[PDB]
Formats: structure tokens, sequence, C-alpha cells
């Protein structure tokens, strides 16, 4: 890696060639993008981070993390972020949808699960899968999975000149983590995994646990908002879900589920039902976004949807000029190869029935008896990994940070990951997704002592 100054720090950027196929090590070649924030004091090595997604830029994430990085950490480590294969500035980047493709989907209510509804959705999905293939070719898509990301990470480890890896993983970055840990356990110096993905989980039970997370986060937000003046969801939190549906269901034509009646916005699109739901989910990632959610809901009372639309844009990575990054398309590609998709329709139908019961705030109308299959059931290349209990006997003790009411990565996922890893579980008491290097003194001290000293939190450490 020949470094070079970036395009906001002492930042150096560079690129690193890895092979697309690792069995064809002289075949097609991908170029990963890297950012580097040189340590200020005495350098132990590099702290490599991943934000998750998948499809999220690590370069982008390092620039944020740099802002909230404890002084001692910044002294002891080069902060290093990378864009994984197919993601953001890495070439080739995964691309399936155009900006117009994305907008067209987001305009739909996406709520009709009748036979005709399921056929419509399942048709847009096929068109999507076809767009991925035509633009990427099946070979590249076959090799975008985490198992190969893990191999690139070691190539990264070596190119940065560290003998052993120091790694901070967030959310899906957690799966990159346990993967690298299983393949190169003897190359791991230290590892923090925050907001855990449990690779031994059943995907349907996981998704349902996630539904339950967001409903429970919904409940927490609403209870909190009810203490406040003019709560758009009302002063009785036991009726918040009903009030919420009185605000969002009018965005769907009651005589016809496929017709958007968007709330007015200064943006030309207005606010569809599906955008409304996506904005809500986005806001429930963090209590920091609750104010915005409340604003959006209050706008809905006056038939306006500007804040919810902006929340949905934040989630979908659509900038002010209507442009998308490739996080969405990459997200799908990578998720589809990391595990075998649910292909049994009865399973998908029964999941739907349960989810409406578990997360009503998210569900529109009644169970129909039909449900679409997910994009992955149509993937033209097979998975390159599969659910299993993480096993890395030789691994150094690691830290898993799990938040008690994390909607995206539920607390018990993090416990389970810790156990398979036989590392330390650091608990955060909150309703948010991830927490490391995000302002909390306690968490950050624990993480700093582990990263520098090698010191794990005591059993039962809460924060």
């Amino acid at each position: 890696v020949e470094w070079t100054p970036c395009r906001p720090g002492g930042a150096l950027c560079g690129k690193l060639a890895v092979p697309v196929d690792y069995d064809r090590p002289d075949g097609d070649v991908a170029a990963l993008a890297l950012i580097r924030f040189p340590a200020t004091g005495d350098k132990i090595g590099s702290l490599v981070i991943n934000p998750g997604g998948p499809g999220e830029s690590g370069i982008e994430a390092a620039l944020g993390v740099f802002q909230t990085l404890p002084k001692r950490v910044h002294e002891r480590f080069d902060l290093v972020g990378f864009d994984p294969r197919g993601v953001a500035s890495s070439r080739p980047a995964i691309w399936c949808n155009s900006d117009a493709d994305n907008d067209r989907l987001r305009a739909e209510p996406q709520v009709d699960y009748s036979r005709e509804g399921v056929a419509h959705i399942e048709n847009e999905t096929k068109q999507f899968v076809g767009r991925c293939v035509d633009k990427m070719g099946k070979n590249f898509l076959a090799h975008v999975g985490t198992v190969n990301v893990a191999k690139d990470l070691d190539a990264i480890r070596a190119a940065l000149g560290d003998d052993k890896l120091t790694y901070l993983g967030y959310s899906y970055g957690t799966r990159i983590g346990s993967a690298y840990a299983e393949e190169f356990p003897q190359r791991v110096r230290a590892m923090i995994l925050d907001g855990a993905v449990d690779p031994n989980a059943d995907p349907i039970e996981a998704e349902l646990r996630q539904a339950k997370g967001f409903q429970d986060a919904f409940n927490n937000y609403a209870a909190d908002c009810a203490k406040n003046a003019g709560c758009p969801l009302g002063a009785d939190p036991a009726k918040a879900v009903e009030v919420y549906h009185s605000l969002v269901d009018p965005l769907v034509d009651p005589d016809n589920p496929r017709i958007s009646r968007p709330a007015r916005t200064k943006d030309p699109r207005g606010l569809s039902y599906s955008d409304a739901i996506v904005g809500t989910i986005m806001a429930l990632y963090s209590p920091n976004l609750w104010q915005h959610l409340t604003d959006g809901l209050s706008e809905l009372v006056d038939n306006r949807g500007d804040t919810l639309l902006a929340l949905a844009d934040m989630y979908m990575r659509r900038d002010s000029h209507g442009r998308y990054n490739n996080s969405g398309d990459a997200r799908v590609a990578i998720n589809c190869v990391d595990q075998p998709p649910v292909t049994d329709r009865d399973k998908v139908i029964d999941e739907d029935r349960r989810a409406r019961e578990i997360a009503p705030f998210m569900s529109y109308g009644k169970f129909t008896g039909d449900a679409p299959l997910g994009t992955c059931a149509f993937w033209p290349v097979p998975p390159t990994s599969q659910p299993h209990a993480v096993s890395a006997p030789g691994l150094v003790p690691t830290v898993v940070v799990s938040t008690t009411h994390d909607p995206a990565a539920p607390y018990k996922a993090g416990v389970d990951l810790a156990n398979q890893l036989r590392g330390s579980l650091l608990t955060f008491d909150g309703t948010q997704h991830t927490v490391v290097f995000q302002g909390d003194s306690c968490i950050d001290e624990y993480v700093t002592a582990y990263l520098i000293g090698g010191t794990t939190p005591p059993s039962g450490a809460k924060c």
C-alpha cells in the first residue's frame, strides 16, 4: 500500500489489491479502499474498524469514529477504516438499482399481501436480481460474502504491518469479526464486537426477535414521549400503536392497498406509508433520533411528512440531490451469500403471521395468508457460509458489548456470541443499537483498557 493524503485529519488513503476468487489467485482482482489516522503517541499498531450494514463504508465510519476516539486510543493506534469488497469506494462496487429504481419502490405502500400483491412484489424482486447479474456478473457476486471479507482483512492486517489484528466491529461488523476469529485465531491481538450477530441463529427466529426488539423500542419511545408535552402518540402509551396507525394508515388508500396517498412534503415525492415505517425504524436506532420521530409524527397530524421522509432518506442513503450510495444493493448481495435463504413459502407465511402479532406498529391490516419471499430466495449464486456455533478455541479473550434493549441486535444475541467466543460480555443499559465510542464514559474506559492493557471487564460488568 502506497499511501497518499486524502481528498480532515492527518489522513492517509490507499488501495489494496486482493483477488476476487481466492482459489483463482491470479484471476480477476478487486481493489479495497483504505483510510488511515496515524497515532499521535507511541504506536502499538492499527485499530481496524467496521461499521456493519453490510454495505456501509468503513472509511466513512472511521471519519466519524475519529471525532469521538478517546485520547489514549488515538495515541496508541493508527485508526484504520476500509470499504469491504463491493462496498463504496472499493472496486468493483456492487450496483443493481438506479436512483429511479429505488424511488419507484419507495413510492409504493408495499402493504398488499394478497396473491396479486405477493406476485407484484415477487416480480420486482426478480427484476432486481436480474439487474445485479447484468451489471456485476455472477462471478463477483459469488465472492462478496463475509468468508472472503475475512480473508481480505488478513491481507489488510499484513499490509498495515501489524503482526496481529486489533479490530473493532459494529453490528454486522460483528460477523466479520467472528469469521476472522475462526479462520485466523492466532492473528487476533484484541477484538471488540458491539451489537452482536449470532451466526448460529435460525434466520426466521432471529428476524422475529428483531421485530420484537423494534416493537419494544417503539414501546420505550412512546412511553418516553408520553411524559412530554403534546405527544403525537397520546399521553397513554398503552394506546400508542393504535394512535400511530391512525397517523400512518391514511397514507394508504383504504379501498385499495396498492395506492399511495402520500403526506404532503416540500420534496416532490411526498411521504408514502413505506417511507413512514422506514423513518420510524431508523429513529428507533437511537434515543438521539426520538426528537425527530416525534417531529415527524406531529407533522403527520397536519398531513405533512417532511421529517419522516428525511428519516427514511437517512436510512436509505439518498442524498439531497436524489443520489443513492450503493449500501442497499451491496447490503443485499452480501447478506444473500452469507447464509442459505428461506425458500419454503409456508415458513415465510408463518413468519408473517407471527410478526404481525409481535410487532403490530410495523404491520398493516390483517394477516392475509400469503407473504412474499425475500430477495435472497431468488439469488443466482449459492451461499458461501452457513449458520453454525462459532468455534475458535485458541482465540484471545474478546469483548462483546450488548445493549439491553437493542432493537437491531437484541441483548441475548450478544450473550450467545460471548459464550461461543468464551469472551467477556459488557452490558449497556439502553434502547439503542451499538454504543462503543459514542459518548459513554464507562463503555469507553472499559474498551480503552482492553485495547491497550488487554484487560477484560469483570464478569457482570454493567454500564
